[PDB]
């Protein structure tokens, strides 16, 4: 993928299968079964893969993936790990090192996000890298509530919190790559765009899950916030598309990013996601 | 049932098909599926069942099913009805008639709850009735979202707000019964406690939908507002509970009250639904 | 006119004759009558006029008027309606048709600003043209309580809402063209800006409808929200007037384009509007 | 009259004439001055006539009316005054005197319902009294912003401070007088209520000016809130009519107290103020 | 102390020094230490004395002390406690045991009154005693923030959570004792008043810790919430006065009541807190 | 000092002494003693030295120390004032006379900063000078509650409010300078950041005092919003450092600019302040 001078790839951080009825919220089955597949335990496959984000200068991931040994066994079969991380030597396929990272940005610190993050002993992958969360986000990731507490682990605590810079509203890291609070999802969840010449990106992080999401009124029952993500996603989705961005995506099984023709139904441009077996 | 000098009974005002997980939120099937039954459409059955309190003087209702021809075709297969409201005939059973209702205390206006107010005319199926509802809760009715026209239909509305009392907090219609203001499904959504003498009841509405929904982290996807549900279940039931409260419920097949142990593990009492 | 190299004239798409009372909230009539007229009806004339923007390469209009065919007979009396709109008219002294516009920025969905977006059979005056609303004065507008129902009309929805776009706080159309949320009005209102050159122009909508509502204590009884209006005129417009903005009207039946003095306690430059 | 066990009259505490718009906001003068009068100043005339409950130990006042030589000349004119306060004699009529009164309770602190609470040097009228003041209301009193500065006067700080008390959402100041937070007309507006035996009546203030203000659409535009006026008013006003409540007037030159048929669209029994 | 038919007492929880200057937050100190007496560390001596209140039914605790073997030797000596709760002595010179009490109604979470809820293994001192929290003070006992995290210690957490009942803004657990959520001190900071016969009492907690903080504009550093404690001192204190209460205390070293008379300046009845040494 | 194209430098406007644990809040006396010195009435010592900022244009300044004359006998003695403001003279030695300024830039206007702002008759100091001033600081600022009229002065308003300009969240006067919103000190209180070419710098008020105060749980106890200062300091602090920041102080008495190394262990580089 290029965005202008920008380079955007996919990285097969793992993969985690969750029920799909709470991925879909009040969409009944029949529904969704037919926009994205379902196993005979009602779970649909969703990869965990970051996005690797490359400009002339900086070297950048928008989330972690599952890691390496952060799981216990007892949580790979709960959800449905088939695979752990590749992290490492997927970055090598482009001559890179978890090491000449220089920002980690994440959507939100839920753990198919931020397990990955650091190793065992919560050392710390990606020892260079300045990490960027917006405030609220991390105060909820530290302090999470008697539902949160499912998704934020301390386990995922480590060394990266040493760079961390935080954020409020809206932040823009390198020249053209723009962070933004939605809220919706998680209190604190954060969407990104990219922007290079006059190309544009964008991924709506867990407020746009997987192209079976595209329909506002289609939002995860995991939304703290269901109101706000369908605010959210009534707007920008519109937005974006008459502005003919590509939809950057970390949850999809089938496709990495997707283009819809200047009109809001047809998505002629479908990139897909080849991932190794 | 007896609740000091209150006696409580519940009327068929029909029943729907709700998609289990739209039911259930981010509760995995494997989960629930254990905890209430559902057909191969991933369906679970949801009776719409109005709840009949009377005391030595009044007699309100909660609530008033789907109501007769109110859903269309269309709409009487995608939610699932199988049969609608015999409001009318329950309510012959106990010497009463549509018109000596003395309130029609709503917990919320989608219409699983209040498509049975009015004919297919828009006209009250209880006139004389004071129908009290939740301010705001009103006002979303009349005036839906994008995601609220989905429950809130214009198709009921009716002349019953010709004897419409609206309340912000918490209201006491008549001694004993208190609605309060509670938020979570829908954002006026309210639940209603009957106490009298040392006896306690309590309708939950649709923020302890059925018995399966206990654990306060079980709320429904429907839920406008999940952290605000939680919040109320949170604290209400275990203070319910203490108290040796009776759970009434309008949606659950199995059970119309419940009484749980004095440690919320098991139930204790209870009293089935239907013959 | 003209700010730097962006062309401003104004279209004439009908009036009303509004009550002042009500356009003057707490200012007592013999104070406002002598800076607007008060025919006997107590009604000061309001003409609807939108606002034409022409960059190198867009036509923007602001707010529609109120149409064509719009108003039945009755609000045609009430609304004091002289002239309906000559929108397609004026436009034509162009050399511009209706499908010329590229945009059509609202500061608010009131009638007198919407009516004019559709004709009859709510089809679209426009087409071809994206509609910026922001966010909540859209969700508002399909949606409006008691009070709002009276301007919100349900026959000014139509087409143009399948090139809708909105926004939350501010927005760029095209460079130069600056909109931004503030509220007062209508929840949702919005101000917008020009900038070409060092050349700067506002309209803010109703949230200083006419020359006469300068004092931002001055605010018509129609805001929702006065304490927020008067917060929002009481830091832009000295702020517009320290920058040297030229002042667009929509309302003003004698003035167009109006700047004041570095002092801000005389209009210095004016336009006026040939009626 | 008297409600149950109290006794309840109305002290004439002067008089104020306001513009009509500004009492009427959105509502057009062809239609409010089919309600009310309009002088040809645009002013309607506005007693400020305090209420006198007498319970069985306690003396209580609501609100002070304008006072005795505290407005200035310039004032005098400009709220059309027309006799300044008898509230002494008044009193005198009734064997009591401002020494007797055991309880001033405010609505709000405008001057016209405040200025009376204290002679020139801020003394204080009524010494003995606990004054009682909802807290929003008594801060923005004595820090008012440049829109309330016009209402509340700094020469009606005073001497009744020093028996002040407040509270935030409800009080019972003694049995049967209720006093609840509604704002809307301003933000720590009042209204208060009396019960004695199944009499029940209500003052809502500012919230409910006069007979021609039951339309809960019919708001001031003084009110700093407006959304929030109408929203108590939509749900308190049919409330307390379906409780056959007597509604209260400080401001009404006709009517003192009132009282709704059922149906509320009739005024039945009524007590007309002897000018 | 008797109020009514309602019997109230003090038991010695223990004792901690905190620094002055901290707990008279903006008052200097040339004004604040000579109402209140600091040592050579500016440190002032803070009893930590729950509050014994038994109804003809029921009997109940307003806080609970610093415990026995909860705090470590560092904190033992950071926070200058000269002895360990005695609360079950003293709960004995009373015909009691940590066992015949009903209620456990808390104003808040901080170590200085939670710390003696439980034993070492979390435990739980008051086995059959149900347990009153602001549910938001609960919320954040469990989740405290970088500056809350200080004073909400895990360590605190036990086996009392059995019986554990919320409430939002108020809530009579038996006739009589009426809690009320004030806020200020903290988010979910509670206040407690008792009513019997015609006499009334009140405990404002740590919204009006000691009688040098009858000011409004008296508040400590430690208030999250500072204009909400000076909102709620400004109206309640007035009032409680009026209507001729009894102010308790929990933290004052000399008193452990006091009624001002019908004026707010002079307070002529204090009942002097004799404390065993 | 250089900051790009920009020059900085600071001026004397006096200095006062406030009690040390005020200033520290939680944070026990034998904590922060070591690290800010107390004298034996626990009082430390506090500059209020103006920040002159000068571009190729404008000359603005932030704050204006204490003053000439404003404060009083008794206030001269109770905040410890040793000097008063030398404001004139320093900005002398600068070429630039009281009368030059182009925009004085407010953090927030307690006296200890905005004293200087005008003469013994309310007259500004700064003619010409447009004074930028938070809009809900200005607001609490006229408008005290019994907390904020310790710090805010009626005796410091003056003729300097006709040329008031307010914002909300952020305003940018002259290129590179920033004006951002941050609450926690005072409800409307300011930082201004100064940027140009790849330089950078910024003076956080009271939000960061002195540089004793860099751990963001080291509030002073005036913070009217201590946890919102908290989240101001969690945040901007390692950012600023991360981005190589100078950190501008007013109160500090040893250093006037300070650059923390890349980790916010130590200070790498730092500007004393006086001879």
């Amino acid at each position: 993928m290029k965005i202008g001078d920008i380079s955007i790839h996919y990285l097969n951080g793992g993969n985690t299968k969750m029920d799909g009825g709470a991925m879909f919220g009040v969409v009944p089955k029949p529904l969704w079964s037919k926009q994205y597949n379902a196993n005979e335990r009602n779970q649909i496959n969703l990869p965990t893969h970051p996005i690797l984000i490359q400009t002339a200068q900086y070297n950048l991931i928008i989330d972690a993936g599952i890691g390496n040994g952060k799981l216990s066994e007892k949580q790979l079969r709960n959800f449905g790990v088939d695979e752990e991380s590749h992290i490492i030597a997927d970055l090598a396929n482009y001559n890179l090192t978890p090491k000449d990272i220089d920002y980690v940005l994440m959507t939100h610190m839920h753990f198919d996000h931020a397990a990955g993050l650091t190793d065992q002993a919560g050392h710390a992958i990606f020892e260079n890298a300045i990490h960027v969360v917006q405030q609220d986000e991390w105060h909820e990731f530290i302090a999470p509530n008697i539902r949160s507490k499912s998704t934020y682990w301390d386990k995922n605590k480590g060394d990266y919190s040493n760079k961390l810079i935080l954020f409020e509203k809206h932040f823009e890291p390198v020249p053209g790559i723009k962070m933004q609070h939605s809220g919706g999802h998680s209190f604190g969840h954060t969407i990104i765009t990219i922007e290079s010449q006059g190309d544009k990106a964008v991924h709506m992080g867990d407020i746009f899950p997987t192209t079976a999401h595209k329909n506002p009124l289609w939002v995860t029952a995991y939304d703290d916030y269901p109101m706000q993500s369908i605010r959210e996603k009534e707007r920008m989705i519109p937005y974006f598309i008459q502005q003919q961005y590509w939809f950057l995506f970390y949850h999809d099984e089938n496709y990495f990013a997707v283009k819809y023709s200047d009109d809001g139904e047809n998505i002629d441009a479908y990139i897909l996601r080849e991932t190794l077996v």
